[PDB]
């Protein structure tokens, strides 16, 4: 019944409630003196910690990044600051009670397997307190740390770099604009961390380019009819139609979408692949920026000098003052063994993420490392109320090779839609139903168009809400139902402060990609 | 051949240059000791000039901004800070030799009819230098003092405004957002002033709102394809539809454009009146703004408080630091009798905005009192070619009740189309072709289509570019052809800072707005 976990932010908190809801034990350590991790800025990048910069807003609607079983409040922006969503957060936690399980202060320092681990199952986990270390053992440990903490930083990559007499930094240590007015800014990685920071300088800095290896796609939050993108974008339908086209047809599908509301190409942003369902820009700034020159788009820097870049093509960025690197992060686990985790080819492998096969017994779940469209609240939900249950015996792993064999094929599907069998990506509504099945909780979408077609509908067609994941089988929510039903009420309700119009809401009663399709395959093959 | 020229703005010097280019000899009086007028930022807004905050972009493509003669350098952003504009101004002046005939720090503080005004048809100018007034006759005068300074700014139309404790200003003293930092602020008027400063504010004050009588259609710098709007919608083939369309047809066709990208109606931002060809918002920024929750609009404010405002729907906004008067500008020429202008029904009425009309010689022209979705400066330039012209006894005015039928007729249309007979709002091509015809420069659209019909279609399905202006008749220039067939070029050249893909121009064999009419009018009418 006694269950380590290690952090209180999203991941911590998704594993405290999940814990408590199948009568486990949950003790939650966190280093700090807080919740929510890496939503509750701060002007100080911490050591083992997130850094966010203060002008973070969620690339994620609210609608699809809440707790199945705990929406919104009915006024949110549908994308939110940073501490709108820690307000949320800290919601939540009192709501569900889950404060009490949380020993502050309280750094993780190692987890080992017991002396005795192969008929018992249990950790010692070392706890580092007040500069005095303690043990005690655990029959569970769920891994909730985070992987947006260690940053990517090439510095032994770029030739020259030695010399540069500017200041330069990482993401992680970038906070606010302020220092930078009318100052001369490089930044390294056409990320979303780049692309905010960037677009940000771009308002007060004499000039600012962004250099990108490969470029990128580029979305908005702002997507058809002024909807949020993933609300219209992560869809049953449209998942079954990328999952059972030609892959042809669909790679062309994808970069007619991603290339309609600006030509890459005209903006320098076009991917090197585009066919990659890479996870996008989000960004609703950069082309007028672009268009306006206050951004532009460079290849890869080739050499950097004292005081200048010299870029892949040959051009040169004079008198840079300072070099940002959006570089992105990597993960670790310093408490750790790495044979648990990395347990094969020196390579992180964990069965859907979460359970490092070849583990005796299942009693070590990694949470929140998983990246999709999907938004990490809905995700991470999921992944410990399955955790919880395996701790719970109340649902059993499959056996060590038919896991690795899953692994293998995961990585291979990897390597095809995302160009690297290593990445953290993964198609959302896949995963989430996988591991629907394993608990029950897999909507049935036939059961529903049978009993309650109107919601079959909403579900199928419409938004992939987190709602529908906590709709039927064991821990549902009975609010369930109603949310789904009320999903664009919650959407259109705070952005509409001047009623002129009416409100117009999505319709199903709509096939917008089905009337070039399935009526011009119906003259053409109604005639040959 | 003496003309006296009021300003060395934009007006001034497009007057300046015509006057020289049919053989007048030119004297403008500048109040300040620099040209460019508005688009000269200072930190402070002066008496008797336009004022301009720090951030302002033109809301206007390049290759659609300049003199139909000298072309933006090919490096140019498609759309410039204020600063850049200033630079090209400048390269203007110099390279046609203007600054030899401004007397800079003097005033024109009158302008008068002189004694034999009905047989010499001449003008006191007095001027006001260093404290010392003068005085001097000249044969002509060109009116260039803008209609961008005399803010409009009702007080007495707001009940309780006078109560208010907090400070309160028109947008002519908007500069820097700097002092807003976590402010409360209001914004009156949904204009590009508004909205820009609105926008920028919502990056760093606590809350920002919006109040607006009738709402506004909103576009955005990047229109289709990520193309600048204007060379996509001003076009002579467009006008050509929306001229000689069932006005119930055309009226659908405007507002299904305006409401493509985001549902007005979900934004708050829907007009009373959505047929009105009222001037658009040009702003990247504002539905994004909205949708995070930064900027939100509400209705118009029924009554304030010492503290707060209450909006016509009943609605709140509490502890409010700062209201902007973001509430536009009227229009004085405090040196001139208002006989001369508003010379009936107290009302202002000039022959194509430029001559009053009853003048019994024509030898007053106002300069640049005109606005459409075209820029200022081409329409300056072809305004002032004609008033030389007439000046120089090369052209001459219709009968005086031939020009008053001319204005009866306008102020119909312009009721008709903006709802408002008093609005400058006009169609822009329609009012550049009736002045091309008096000075024999309007493009014969026919004569191109039988020789040269490359040039012919792009000059009429392509960007209404100044270019065209010059391209054949009197004044042309011989770049012209070159400039219209390299337009795309100067557009892509810039913004493309990283080669990946092909560079995308637009076709000609494509009309994208004629596939769901000519097809659909070609299986129903072919049938029946
Ligand atoms: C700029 C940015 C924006 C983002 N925006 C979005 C978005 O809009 N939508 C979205 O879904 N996702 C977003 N993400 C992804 C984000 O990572 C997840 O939404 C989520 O916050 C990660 O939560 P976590 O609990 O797994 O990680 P963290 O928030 O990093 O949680 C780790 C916690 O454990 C603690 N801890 C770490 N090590 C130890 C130890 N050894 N002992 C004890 N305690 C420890 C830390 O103090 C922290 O409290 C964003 C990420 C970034 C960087
Ligand atoms: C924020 C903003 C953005 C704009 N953006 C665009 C755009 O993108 N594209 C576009 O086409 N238009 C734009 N406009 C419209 C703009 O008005 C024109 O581009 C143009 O600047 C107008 O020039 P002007 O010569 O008529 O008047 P001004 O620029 O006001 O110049 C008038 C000159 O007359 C002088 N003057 C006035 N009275 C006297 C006197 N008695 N004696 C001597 N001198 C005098 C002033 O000092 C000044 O130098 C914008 C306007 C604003 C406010
Ligand atoms: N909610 C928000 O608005 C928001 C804001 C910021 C970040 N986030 C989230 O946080 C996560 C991390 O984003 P991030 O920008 O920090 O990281 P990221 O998504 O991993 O981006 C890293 C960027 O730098 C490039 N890069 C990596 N190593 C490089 C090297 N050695 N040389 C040159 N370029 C290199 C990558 O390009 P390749 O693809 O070519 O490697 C990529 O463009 C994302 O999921 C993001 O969505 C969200
Ligand atoms: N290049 C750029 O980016 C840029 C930036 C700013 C301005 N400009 C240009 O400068 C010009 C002026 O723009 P602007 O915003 O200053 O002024 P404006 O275009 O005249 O707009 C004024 C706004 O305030 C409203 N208003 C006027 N009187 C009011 C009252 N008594 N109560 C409530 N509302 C009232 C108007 O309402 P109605 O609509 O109901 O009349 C309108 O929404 C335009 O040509 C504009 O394009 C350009």
């Amino acid at each position: 019944k006694k269950v380590a976990i290690i952090g209180a932010g999203v991941s911590g908190l998704a594993s405290i409630r999940s814990c408590l809801e199948e009568g486990l034990e949950p003790t939650c350590f966190e280093r700090s003196d807080d919740i929510g991790g890496l939503w509750k800025f701060s002007d100080h990048a911490e050591e083992g910690r997130a850094s966010i910069y203060q002008s973070v807003f969620t690339n994620s609607s609210k609608e699809m990044m809440c707790f199945p079983d705990f929406p919104y409040p009915d006024d949110f922006p549908n994308f939110m600051h940073n501490s709108k969503l820690q307000e949320y957060i800290t919601a939540f936690a009192k709501e569900k009670n889950l404060l009490k399980y949380i020993q502050f202060k309280t750094l993780v320092s190692s987890v080992n397997k017991r002396p005795d681990f192969s008929v018992t199952g249990q950790w010692d986990v070392t706890t580092e307190k007040d500069g005095k270390k303690e043990s005690a053992v655990f029959d569970a440990v769920m891994i909730c740390s985070g992987h947006h903490v260690y940053p990517n930083l090439p510095k032994e990559s770029f030739p020259g770099l030695k010399h540069f007499k500017g200041k330069c930094f990482h993401s992680r240590d970038y906070k606010e604009p302020g220092i930078f007015k009318g100052k001369r800014v490089l930044v390294i990685g056409l990320g979303n961390s780049g692309c905010d920071i960037a677009t940000e300088l771009s308002h007060t800095a004499e000039k600012v380019i962004i250099s990108s290896r490969s470029g990128s796609w580029v979305m908005s939050r702002v997507w058809d009819d002024g909807y949020p993108w993933d609300m219209l974008f992560i869809t049953r339908f449209e998942t079954f139609l990328k999952n059972s086209l030609p892959t042809a047809i669909s790679d062309w599908w994808y970069m007619k979408q991603m290339n309609a509301r600006f030509k890459h190409e005209n903006y320098g942003l076009m991917p090197l692949n585009g066919t990659l369902r890479k996870e996008p820009v989000f960004n609703d700034e950069l082309p007028a920026r672009i268009l306006c020159g206050t951004v532009s788009i460079k290849p890869n820097v080739k050499e950097f000098t004292e005081t200048s870049a010299i870029f892949e093509d040959g051009t040169v960025f004079e008198a840079i003052d300072c070099v940002i690197f959006a570089t992105g992060y990597g993960y670790a686990y310093p408490f750790l063994d790495d044979s648990i985790i990395k347990s094969r080819n020196n390579e992180v492998t964990l069965f859907k993420g979460i359970f490092p096969p070849l583990l005796e017994k299942p009693t070590l779940a990694v949470i929140g490392l998983v990246q999709s469209l999907g938004a990490t609240i809905p995700t991470t939900d999921l992944q410990a109320r399955w955790a919880a249950k395996v701790f719970a015996n109340s649902c059993t792993l499959p056996t060590t090779n038919e896991m690795m064999d899953d692994i293998d094929e995961k990585m291979g599907k990897k390597l095809k839609w995302f160009g690297q069998s290593q990445t953290l990506q993964t198609d959302y509504i896949t995963y989430m139903d996988e591991l629907g099945s394993f608990i029950g909780a897999k909507p049935n979408i036939p059961w529903l168009f049978l009993t309650d077609p109107q919601l079959a509908l909403e579900v199928f067609f419409g938004p992939c809400s987190p709602y529908q994941f906590r709709l039927m089988g064991p821990g549902k929510w009975d609010g369930a139902r109603n949310a789904i039903l009320t999903q664009w009420d919650r959407t259109l309700k705070p952005t509409r402060t001047r009623a002129v119009g009416e409100a117009k809401r999505p319709s199903l009663f709509y096939n917008l990609l089905k009337i070039l399709l399935f009526p011009v395959l119906l003259l053409a093959v109604l005639l040959a």
